[PDB]
């Protein structure tokens, strides 16, 4: 059934009746673990920052909205025309230490995205040698264990009928076997489901932690909500938010895959408490999980 409306254009806030409506790619917030803001894509004029953006950029959104990217980025600005797919680069300047800098363009928006910042070859390797669907997973779901220290890290299959089931683990010594276990359709909801076959990965850092919104909420090119389904500091829906806490998850992360362009699954990590992955190991997971389901493709086949 189709979006609501977000609920600071009015829409209604989502129950157990209607899990699939929530427009969950535009909550016109983020996860304070970084900063966004967004920028016109001619101009550069800084558009919408989020509330926080001072933790991380050193100065006010009042300040920093309405100033140009040439202005307070110089030498990412004309990298960022070039490029803009993401962009990434590291900035040396903070006195925290270095920022994660990650761009990717909506239509006339850039979206800037601020955090802190032989395994591939192996990984790769391990992927590409397993000889059988079962010893993929298995090996999936170490590797990803084994580079982020992850809890637990799961493979979930997708059933005809969208349940779902963990058909391979990877978890800390002495944890309860999540293995076997099966879960509704709605656990995973159909638009949540289709926006996992566009972006490919998303996360919870801290599933206690509150949103922050981004001023203003909409977009001044269009007056209406900034497509956020390819950042990954977009803030989570707070149904699942609620349902990762209830499990005793404090940290989740997810990466798709896809078969046919469809979502077969997904790799499920979960720590009980709070973690930011790392910028680097993200970007090295998107590729894991490009192989995976180009293993898994080559498999069935
Ligand atoms: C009425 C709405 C409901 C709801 C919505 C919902 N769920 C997600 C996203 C995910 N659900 C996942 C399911 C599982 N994770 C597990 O660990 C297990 C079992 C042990 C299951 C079945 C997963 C993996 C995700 C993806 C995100 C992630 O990796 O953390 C969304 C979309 C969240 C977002 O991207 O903003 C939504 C709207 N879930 C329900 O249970 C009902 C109440």
């Amino acid at each position: 059934l189709p979006f609501f409306p977000p609920l600071y254009l009015g829409g209604p806030e989502i129950t157990t009746e209607n899990c699939e409506r929530e427009p969950i790619h535009i909550p016109g917030s983020i996860q304070p673990h970084g900063a966004l803001l967004t920028a016109d894509g001619h101009s550069g004029e800084v558009l919408q920052v989020s509330l926080n953006a001072a933790t991380f950029l050193g100065q006010e959104p009042t300040v920093l909205r309405g100033q140009t990217l040439a202005a307070l980025l110089p030498e990412q600005w004309p990298a960022l025309q070039a490029a803009l797919l993401q962009y990434r680069a590291t900035l040396d300047w903070p006195a925290a230490g270095h920022l994660s800098l990650t761009v990717h363009r909506v239509a006339e928006l850039l979206i800037l995205e601020f955090e802190p910042t032989h395994a591939l070859r192996n990984a790769m390797f391990a992927l590409e040698s397993a000889p059988n669907l079962r010893a993929l997973a298995e090996v999936a779901t170490q590797t990803v264990r084994e580079l982020t220290g992850f809890d637990r890290v799961m493979l979930y299959k997708f059933a005809p009928d969208a349940t779902g089931e963990m058909i391979a683990e990877a978890r800390r010594e002495g944890m309860q076997a999540f293995l076997g276990h099966r879960f509704p359709a709605s656990h995973t909801p159909a638009q949540a489901r289709a926006l996992y076959t566009r972006h490919l990965l998303r996360l919870t850092a801290d599933t206690r932690a509150a949103a922050v919104p981004l001023d203003p909420v909409l977009n001044p090119q269009t007056n209406a909500p900034t497509p956020l389904g390819g950042a990954v500091l977009r803030a989570t829906s707070p149904m699942h938010m609620q349902y990762l806490r209830n499990m005793g998850v404090g940290s989740s992360l997810s990466v798709s895959v896809v078969v046919g362009g469809q979502l077969w699954g997904l790799i499920v990590c979960h720590h009980q408490t709070p973690y930011v992955l790392p910028p680097d190991l993200r970007t090295t997971l998107e590729y894991l999980g490009r192989k995976l389901s180009g293993q898994v493709q080559r498999k069935e086949a």
